[PDB]
């Protein structure tokens, strides 16, 4: 064991660093995970989540929680419409297809990962604002707590993660799609006629340039999505103002059927995000002055349209940890190195495949 008297901070406690952390712990590894939120019942915005065979689903399997996963998740057809409102198509779950990648809120799958760690493994409350190589252990700043050490750190806080520097120089990257997603509690009620074109399924429909993208059932709260190319004018539509996000819509979708419009005109509130890359372009640092990694977004954020997200992030934890249990290397550093010259690999190939499929979907005809 590599990491006989030693630990691992794992920084950030979404999907891929809980999962590490369990991975970790189940081979007597000591680690803490440090997350940014307050408490564990923080509301993770998004939709739901899918866990791939192959991949995702592996790294459940190794923690012992695919069952859990099952239990939670919930197998969804899928609906592609026009802007019309016609159906195209129609794909229900077959019984024999209901394990490949049942949707999952993503409070019941961090919850699912709590569960499974030893009590304290996470510590809430834990903002990292700076990391420091000290002659034998990381030390850890968090705004407003104690500082930390550490062994090892990786890094699991997400594509916009700010202390990627002793690992990479490379940045972040506009993609130029831009992406508004919502909540509509209550959508029986508050969009039925959109509520009832989804029927049960989950619903795509493409036009113009405009996608729209909806899980009418995530634990009872519908969730859409509408993606465009960021328009040349931005910025221009204030995501505080809900008044400029409906204008803006309204104007995009005044082609589309009216119960797409009053989906825009009964949401709250707007979350707008341009798609972004982390893009494994060039190699890592391989001078570090101590052991870190970075593994789910941090290491390889990608566009969200090939389900590719959270199972590479699945997949880097499962690598990883292997790497790190099995005194099968010389030292953590080549247990880093190793893993990261896997993820470089299949991490490039979701990068592709998501990249591919955000150029295919918005040109000119583009159908599903
Ligand atoms: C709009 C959108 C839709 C998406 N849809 C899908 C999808 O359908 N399928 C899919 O596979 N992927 C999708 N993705 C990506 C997917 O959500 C992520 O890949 C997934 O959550 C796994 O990421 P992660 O655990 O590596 O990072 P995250 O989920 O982003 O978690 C990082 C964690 O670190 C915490 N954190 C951040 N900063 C700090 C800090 N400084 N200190 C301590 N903690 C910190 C955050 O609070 C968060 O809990 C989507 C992404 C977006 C933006
Ligand atoms: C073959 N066996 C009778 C059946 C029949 C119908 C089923 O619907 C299922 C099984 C086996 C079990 C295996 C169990 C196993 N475990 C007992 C939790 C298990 O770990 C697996 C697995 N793939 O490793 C499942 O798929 C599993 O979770 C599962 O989803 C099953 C399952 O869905
Ligand atoms: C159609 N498109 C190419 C694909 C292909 C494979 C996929 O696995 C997926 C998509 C679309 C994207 C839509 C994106 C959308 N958005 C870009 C985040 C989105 O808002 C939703 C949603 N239900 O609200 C998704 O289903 C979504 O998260 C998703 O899970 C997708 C997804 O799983």
């Amino acid at each position: 064991n590599l990491l006989s008297d030693k630990n691992v901070a794992i920084i950030g406690g979404g999907p891929v660093g809980l999962t590490m952390a369990k991975l970790l712990q189940q081979n007597g590894i000591d680690v803490s995970v440090y997350e940014r939120d307050n408490d564990r019942e923080a509301r993770i915005f998004g939709g739901t989540l899918d866990l791939h065979k192959g991949s995702g689903q592996e790294a459940m399997k190794k923690a012992g929680l695919l069952q859990t996963y099952y239990d939670l998740a919930l197998p969804m057809g899928v609906n592609i419409a026009d802007e019309k409102g016609n159906i195209l198509s129609t794909k229900n779950v077959k019984p024999e297809n209901r394990f490949d990648n049942p949707e999952i809120n993503r409070n019941d799958l961090r919850a699912i990962l709590l569960n499974s760690l030893e009590n304290d493994t996470v510590i809430w409350d834990r903002k990292l604002v700076m990391l420091e190589p000290g002659k034998k252990k990381w030390t850890l700043t968090f705004e407003n707590k104690p500082s930390e050490t550490a062994d090892l750190v990786i890094l699991a806080n997400g594509g916009m993660s700010k202390v990627r520097k002793f690992v990479t120089d490379t940045e972040v990257e506009e993609t130029g799609t831009f992406n508004i997603q919502a909540d509509i509690h209550q959508p029986e009620i508050n969009c039925p006629g959109f509520f009832q074109l989804c029927n049960g399924n989950r619903l795509m429909a493409s036009h113009q340039g405009n996608l729209l993208f909806a899980n009418p059932n995530n634990n009872g709260a519908l969730h859409f999505g509408i993606s465009f190319k960021t328009p040349d004018e931005w910025t221009q539509v204030d995501f505080q103002n809900r008044n400029s996000v409906v204008d803006f819509l309204l104007k995009e979708f005044s082609d589309w059927d009216e119960r797409y419009k009053e989906l825009i005109h009964t949401t709250l509130s707007f979350v707008g995000l341009a798609t972004r890359i982390f893009p494994l372009e060039k190699p890592w640092k391989s001078k570090r002055p101590l052991p870190i990694t970075m593994i789910g977004d941090a290491a390889h954020l990608m566009p969200p349209f090939a389900g590719q997200g959270v199972n590479s992030g699945l997949v880097d934890a499962l690598i990883l940890s292997d790497n790190l249990a099995d005194g099968k290397f010389n030292s953590i550093e080549e247990a880093v190195k190793n893993y990261e010259q896997q993820m470089f690999i299949y991490g490039k190939e979701a990068q592709e495949e998501s990249t591919q499929n955000e150029i295919e979907m918005f040109k000119p005809d583009f159908t599903f």
